[PDB]
Protein backbone atom coordinates (compact mmCIF):
# COMPACT_ATOMS: atom_id res chain seq x y z
CA UNK A 1 0.00 0.00 0.00
CA UNK A 2 0.95 3.70 -0.26
CA UNK A 3 -0.26 7.10 1.01
CA UNK A 4 0.13 10.64 -0.34
CA UNK A 5 -0.97 13.76 1.50
CA UNK A 6 -0.39 17.46 0.90
CA UNK A 7 1.31 19.49 3.64
CA UNK A 8 0.62 23.19 3.86
CA UNK A 9 2.36 26.12 5.62
CA UNK A 10 0.42 27.41 8.61
CA UNK A 11 1.27 31.06 7.75
CA UNK A 12 3.04 33.37 5.25
CA UNK A 13 6.50 32.50 6.64
CA UNK A 14 6.33 28.65 6.74
CA UNK A 15 6.56 28.69 10.60
CA UNK A 16 5.27 25.08 10.48
CA UNK A 17 3.45 22.78 7.99
CA UNK A 18 0.10 21.02 8.64
CA UNK A 19 -1.10 17.81 7.03
CA UNK A 20 -4.71 16.56 7.28
CA UNK A 21 -5.07 13.24 9.11
CA UNK A 22 -8.23 11.16 9.43
CA UNK A 23 -8.82 9.63 12.86
CA UNK A 24 -11.63 7.30 13.90
CA UNK A 25 -14.92 6.06 12.46
CA UNK A 26 -16.61 8.13 11.05
CA UNK A 27 -13.48 10.09 10.10
CA UNK A 28 -12.50 13.05 12.17
CA UNK A 29 -9.98 15.19 10.25
CA UNK A 30 -7.29 17.00 12.22
CA UNK A 31 -4.41 19.09 10.81
CA UNK A 32 -1.24 17.69 12.35
CA UNK A 33 2.34 18.92 12.34
CA UNK A 34 4.34 15.94 10.94
CA UNK A 35 7.48 15.89 13.06
CA UNK A 36 10.52 13.79 12.11
CA UNK A 37 12.14 15.02 15.41
CA UNK A 38 9.56 13.37 17.74
CA UNK A 39 7.65 10.08 18.03
CA UNK A 40 4.25 10.78 19.57
CA UNK A 41 1.02 11.17 17.62
CA UNK A 42 -0.92 13.50 19.91
CA UNK A 43 -4.07 15.55 19.40
CA UNK A 44 -6.19 18.28 20.96
CA UNK A 45 -9.26 16.36 22.23
CA UNK A 46 -12.60 16.32 24.07
CA UNK A 47 -10.36 15.76 27.23
CA UNK A 48 -8.23 18.91 26.76
CA UNK A 49 -8.75 21.56 29.52
CA UNK A 50 -11.26 24.01 27.90
CA UNK A 51 -9.16 27.10 28.76
CA UNK A 52 -6.25 25.57 26.74
CA UNK A 53 -8.26 25.12 23.50
CA UNK A 54 -8.44 28.18 21.25
CA UNK A 55 -9.78 27.34 17.80
CA UNK A 56 -8.23 23.90 17.29
CA UNK A 57 -10.29 21.02 15.93
CA UNK A 58 -10.55 18.29 18.60
CA UNK A 59 -10.59 14.53 18.42
CA UNK A 60 -13.64 13.07 20.28
CA UNK A 61 -13.01 9.35 20.88
CA UNK A 62 -16.54 8.76 22.32
CA UNK A 63 -17.85 9.53 18.75
CA UNK A 64 -15.53 6.94 17.13
CA UNK A 65 -16.81 3.35 16.88
CA UNK A 66 -13.19 2.13 16.39
CA UNK A 67 -11.60 4.03 19.37
CA UNK A 68 -10.38 1.84 22.21
CA UNK A 69 -9.01 3.33 25.42
CA UNK A 70 -5.55 1.93 26.25
CA UNK A 71 -6.19 1.61 30.02
CA UNK A 72 -3.33 2.44 32.37
CA UNK A 73 -1.32 4.25 29.64
CA UNK A 74 -0.48 7.97 29.80
CA UNK A 75 1.93 10.26 27.90
CA UNK A 76 3.87 13.42 28.72
CA UNK A 77 6.27 15.20 26.35
CA UNK A 78 8.58 18.24 26.53
CA UNK A 79 9.99 19.68 23.32
CA UNK A 80 13.26 21.58 22.67
CA UNK A 81 11.33 24.85 22.40
CA UNK A 82 10.07 24.54 26.02
CA UNK A 83 6.55 23.48 25.01
CA UNK A 84 4.82 20.44 26.50
CA UNK A 85 1.64 18.35 26.56
CA UNK A 86 0.26 15.24 28.27
CA UNK A 87 -2.87 13.07 28.46
CA UNK A 88 -4.45 9.67 27.94
CA UNK A 89 -4.01 7.14 25.11
CA UNK A 90 -6.46 5.54 22.72
CA UNK A 91 -5.91 3.31 19.70
CA UNK A 92 -7.99 4.15 16.64
CA UNK A 93 -7.95 3.89 12.83
CA UNK A 94 -5.65 6.56 11.40
CA UNK A 95 -5.38 7.39 7.71
CA UNK A 96 -2.90 9.67 5.98
CA UNK A 97 -3.44 10.39 2.29
CA UNK A 98 -5.27 7.12 1.72
CA UNK A 99 -2.93 4.92 3.78
CA UNK A 100 -4.69 3.36 6.76
CA UNK A 101 -3.25 2.01 9.98
CA UNK A 102 -5.67 0.24 12.34
CA UNK A 103 -4.82 0.23 16.08
CA UNK A 104 -2.59 3.29 15.96
CA UNK A 105 -1.93 4.93 19.32
CA UNK A 106 -3.62 8.37 19.37
CA UNK A 107 -2.47 10.35 22.37
CA UNK A 108 -5.40 12.43 23.65
CA UNK A 109 -4.25 15.69 25.31
CA UNK A 110 -5.60 16.62 28.71
CA UNK A 111 -3.08 19.51 29.04
CA UNK A 112 -1.11 21.56 26.51
CA UNK A 113 1.31 24.44 27.14
CA UNK A 114 0.52 28.05 26.07
CA UNK A 115 2.59 27.69 22.84
CA UNK A 116 0.22 24.97 21.59
CA UNK A 117 -2.91 26.87 22.64
CA UNK A 118 -1.84 30.04 20.75
CA UNK A 119 -1.33 28.11 17.45
CA UNK A 120 -4.98 27.67 16.35
CA UNK A 121 -3.83 26.03 13.08
CA UNK A 122 -2.05 23.05 14.71
CA UNK A 123 -4.43 20.34 16.06
CA UNK A 124 -1.54 18.13 17.27
CA UNK A 125 1.63 16.42 16.13
CA UNK A 126 2.34 13.25 14.19
CA UNK A 127 5.79 12.01 15.19
CA UNK A 128 8.02 10.39 12.58
CA UNK A 129 11.34 9.96 14.47
CA UNK A 130 12.18 6.39 15.84
CA UNK A 131 9.60 4.72 18.14
CA UNK A 132 12.27 4.53 20.89
CA UNK A 133 11.48 8.24 21.62
CA UNK A 134 7.72 7.60 22.13
CA UNK A 135 6.63 8.81 25.60
CA UNK A 136 3.63 6.48 26.19
CA UNK A 137 4.10 4.88 29.61
CA UNK A 138 4.43 2.15 30.68
CA UNK A 139 3.64 0.63 27.24
CA UNK A 140 5.75 2.47 24.65
CA UNK A 141 3.83 2.88 21.36
CA UNK A 142 4.95 2.81 17.72
CA UNK A 143 4.81 5.75 15.33
CA UNK A 144 2.35 5.81 12.41
CA UNK A 145 5.27 5.05 10.06
CA UNK A 146 6.48 2.12 12.19
CA UNK A 147 2.96 0.63 12.27
CA UNK A 148 2.47 1.23 8.51
CA UNK A 149 5.99 -0.05 7.59
CA UNK A 150 5.06 -3.68 7.01
CA UNK A 151 2.07 -2.90 4.75
CA UNK A 152 3.86 -0.26 2.61
CA UNK A 153 5.18 -1.24 -0.88
CA UNK A 154 8.61 -0.08 0.41
CA UNK A 155 9.46 0.91 4.05
CA UNK A 156 10.04 4.62 3.29
CA UNK A 157 8.38 8.03 3.57
CA UNK A 158 9.36 11.19 1.76
CA UNK A 159 9.15 14.88 2.69
CA UNK A 160 8.82 17.43 -0.12
CA UNK A 161 8.15 20.71 1.68
CA UNK A 162 7.38 23.84 -0.29
CA UNK A 163 8.71 27.36 0.15
CA UNK A 164 5.71 29.65 0.80
CA UNK A 165 3.65 26.91 -0.90
CA UNK A 166 2.18 23.44 -0.29
CA UNK A 167 4.25 20.27 -0.41
CA UNK A 168 3.83 16.52 -0.07
CA UNK A 169 4.48 13.66 2.38
CA UNK A 170 4.39 10.28 0.58
CA UNK A 171 4.50 6.87 2.28
CA UNK A 172 5.72 3.64 0.64
CA UNK A 173 6.97 5.06 -2.70
CA UNK A 174 9.32 7.48 -4.45
CA UNK A 175 7.79 10.00 -6.88
CA UNK A 176 10.54 10.32 -9.56
CA UNK A 177 8.91 13.49 -10.96
CA UNK A 178 9.37 15.43 -7.65
CA UNK A 179 13.15 16.10 -7.84
CA UNK A 180 15.99 16.96 -10.23
CA UNK A 181 19.16 14.82 -10.47
CA UNK A 182 19.27 11.76 -8.19
CA UNK A 183 18.66 10.86 -4.51
CA UNK A 184 21.93 10.58 -2.62
CA UNK A 185 21.74 8.41 0.55
CA UNK A 186 23.77 8.78 3.75
CA UNK A 187 24.12 6.70 6.91
CA UNK A 188 21.81 7.26 9.88
CA UNK A 189 22.52 6.71 13.60
CA UNK A 190 19.38 5.75 15.53
CA UNK A 191 21.24 5.92 18.93
CA UNK A 192 19.45 9.09 20.01
CA UNK A 193 16.08 8.21 18.38
CA UNK A 194 16.49 10.78 15.56
CA UNK A 195 17.18 10.69 11.80
CA UNK A 196 20.77 11.64 12.73
CA UNK A 197 23.35 11.85 9.94
CA UNK A 198 26.62 13.63 9.01
CA UNK A 199 26.73 16.31 6.36
CA UNK A 200 29.98 16.44 4.39
CA UNK A 201 30.37 20.23 4.48
CA UNK A 202 29.10 23.53 3.19
CA UNK A 203 29.50 26.51 0.89
CA UNK A 204 28.28 30.11 1.29
CA UNK A 205 26.89 31.56 -1.96
CA UNK A 206 29.41 31.04 -4.77
CA UNK A 207 32.28 30.29 -2.33
CA UNK A 208 34.47 27.19 -2.42
CA UNK A 209 32.97 24.17 -0.65
CA UNK A 210 34.49 23.46 2.74
CA UNK A 211 34.80 19.72 3.50
CA UNK A 212 33.90 19.35 7.17
CA UNK A 213 31.81 16.79 9.05
CA UNK A 214 28.58 18.19 10.55
CA UNK A 215 26.43 15.72 12.55
CA UNK A 216 22.80 16.78 12.62
CA UNK A 217 19.19 15.62 12.51
CA UNK A 218 16.65 15.87 9.69
CA UNK A 219 13.76 17.50 11.52
CA UNK A 220 10.52 18.53 9.77
CA UNK A 221 9.17 19.76 13.13
CA UNK A 222 11.86 22.48 13.46
CA UNK A 223 11.32 25.66 11.42
CA UNK A 224 14.93 26.79 10.84
CA UNK A 225 18.44 25.45 9.97
CA UNK A 226 20.61 25.29 13.13
CA UNK A 227 24.32 24.79 12.54
CA UNK A 228 27.62 25.35 14.48
CA UNK A 229 28.55 28.98 15.24
CA UNK A 230 31.58 28.74 12.96
CA UNK A 231 29.45 27.94 9.87
CA UNK A 232 26.68 30.38 10.80
CA UNK A 233 29.06 33.28 11.41
CA UNK A 234 30.77 32.62 8.03
CA UNK A 235 27.33 32.74 6.34
CA UNK A 236 26.09 35.96 8.03
CA UNK A 237 29.42 37.77 7.58
CA UNK A 238 28.47 37.87 3.83
CA UNK A 239 25.36 39.95 4.64
CA UNK A 240 25.89 43.64 5.44
CA UNK A 241 24.27 44.62 8.73
CA UNK A 242 23.69 41.04 9.92
CA UNK A 243 24.06 40.59 13.68
CA UNK A 244 23.02 38.39 16.56
CA UNK A 245 20.22 40.00 18.58
CA UNK A 246 19.59 38.94 22.21
CA UNK A 247 16.08 40.53 22.25
CA UNK A 248 14.98 38.70 19.07
CA UNK A 249 16.87 35.47 19.88
CA UNK A 250 19.27 35.11 16.96
CA UNK A 251 20.72 36.55 13.77
CA UNK A 252 18.77 39.41 12.15
CA UNK A 253 19.68 41.34 8.99
CA UNK A 254 18.19 44.32 7.10
CA UNK A 255 15.08 43.19 5.14
CA UNK A 256 16.60 45.15 2.19
CA UNK A 257 19.18 42.38 1.59
CA UNK A 258 19.08 39.74 -1.12
CA UNK A 259 20.85 36.80 0.54
CA UNK A 260 23.47 34.36 -0.73
CA UNK A 261 22.49 30.70 -1.11
CA UNK A 262 23.85 28.03 1.34
CA UNK A 263 25.03 24.63 0.18
CA UNK A 264 25.29 21.56 2.39
CA UNK A 265 26.95 18.27 1.46
CA UNK A 266 25.33 14.82 1.37
CA UNK A 267 28.23 12.50 0.63
CA UNK A 268 29.73 13.74 -2.66
CA UNK A 269 26.36 15.40 -3.55
CA UNK A 270 25.35 19.03 -2.82
CA UNK A 271 22.00 20.52 -1.80
CA UNK A 272 21.63 24.27 -2.49
CA UNK A 273 19.31 26.32 -0.31
CA UNK A 274 18.36 29.48 -2.19
CA UNK A 275 18.91 32.84 -0.47
CA UNK A 276 15.16 33.63 -0.41
CA UNK A 277 14.58 30.53 1.80
CA UNK A 278 17.17 31.87 4.31
CA UNK A 279 15.38 35.26 4.33
CA UNK A 280 12.92 33.76 6.81
CA UNK A 281 10.82 36.90 7.24
CA UNK A 282 10.48 40.25 8.95
CA UNK A 283 10.66 40.30 12.77
CA UNK A 284 7.26 42.07 12.43
CA UNK A 285 5.14 43.24 9.47
CA UNK A 286 6.89 46.50 8.39
CA UNK A 287 10.07 45.91 10.43
CA UNK A 288 13.52 47.12 9.43
CA UNK A 289 15.08 43.76 10.35
CA UNK A 290 14.41 40.24 9.08
CA UNK A 291 15.10 36.99 11.01
CA UNK A 292 17.72 34.61 9.65
CA UNK A 293 16.69 31.18 8.41
CA UNK A 294 20.19 29.87 9.42
CA UNK A 295 20.88 30.12 13.15
CA UNK A 296 23.47 28.86 15.60
CA UNK A 297 22.91 25.47 17.27
CA UNK A 298 25.17 26.58 20.25
CA UNK A 299 22.41 26.66 22.91
CA UNK A 300 20.69 23.40 21.69
CA UNK A 301 23.25 20.60 21.93
CA UNK A 302 22.52 19.21 18.44
CA UNK A 303 22.57 20.58 14.85
CA UNK A 304 19.14 20.63 13.20
CA UNK A 305 18.38 20.48 9.51
CA UNK A 306 14.91 22.00 9.91
CA UNK A 307 12.37 23.19 7.31
CA UNK A 308 14.65 25.95 5.87
CA UNK A 309 17.06 23.21 4.76
CA UNK A 310 14.53 20.42 4.07
CA UNK A 311 12.26 22.58 1.85
CA UNK A 312 15.22 22.94 -0.58
CA UNK A 313 15.24 19.12 -1.10
CA UNK A 314 13.21 15.93 -1.77
CA UNK A 315 14.02 13.94 1.40
CA UNK A 316 13.69 10.17 1.78
CA UNK A 317 13.44 8.71 5.28
CA UNK A 318 14.32 5.07 4.59
CA UNK A 319 12.94 2.97 7.44
CA UNK A 320 14.50 -0.38 6.42
CA UNK A 321 16.28 -2.51 9.19
CA UNK A 322 19.33 -0.29 8.83
CA UNK A 323 17.83 3.17 8.21
CA UNK A 324 19.34 5.65 5.75
CA UNK A 325 18.44 9.23 4.70
CA UNK A 326 18.28 10.38 1.10
CA UNK A 327 18.46 13.88 -0.39
CA UNK A 328 17.72 15.11 -3.90
CA UNK A 329 17.76 18.65 -5.32
CA UNK A 330 14.50 20.08 -6.68
N1 LIG B 1 3.23 29.28 19.44
C1 LIG B 1 4.65 29.47 19.18
C2 LIG B 1 5.24 28.36 18.26
N2 LIG B 1 4.72 28.23 17.08
C3 LIG B 1 5.35 27.15 16.45
C4 LIG B 1 4.85 26.91 15.00
O1 LIG B 1 4.66 28.11 14.28
C5 LIG B 1 4.07 29.19 14.93
C6 LIG B 1 4.71 29.42 16.32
Amino acid sequence: STGSATTTPIDSLDDAYITPVQIGTPAQTLNLDFDTGSSDLWVFSSETTASEVDGQTIYTPSKSTTAKLLSGATWSISYGDGSSSSGDVYTDTVSVGGLTVTGQAVESAKKVSSSFTEDSTIDGLLGLAFSTLNTVSPTQQKTFFDNAKASLDSPVFTADLGYHAPGTYNFGFIDTTAYTGSITYTAVSTKQGFWEWTSTGYAVGSGTFKSTSIDGIADTGTTLLYLPATVVSAYWAQVSGAKSSSSVGGYVFPCSATLPSFTFGVGSARIVIPGDYIDFGPISTGSSSCFGGIQSSAGIGINIFGDVALKAAFVVFNGATTPTLGFASK
